């Protein structure tokens, strides 16, 4: 929902952060699916914020976040 911070970065920072969340979720599931990642609460938290963050990027694409 709210950001400030996650919309407040510059377009170059914003991508480089919101990309990081979007990848991280997918890479963390990939680390488990191998056998490296072990804290699954961290993944589950990481999804909430992946979803918020990767939504922020979406919202910024159409004009919802100027």
């Amino acid at each position: 929902m709210k950001a400030s911070e996650l919309r407040n970065y510059t377009d170059e920072e914003l991508k480089n952060l919101l990309e990081e969340k979007k990848r991280q979720l997918m890479e963390l599931r990939f680390q488990l699916a191998m056998g490296q990642l072990k804290n699954t609460s961290l993944i589950k938290l990481t999804k909430r914020d992946i979803a918020r963050i990767k939504t922020i990027l979406r919202e910024r694409e159409l004009g919802i976040r100027r």
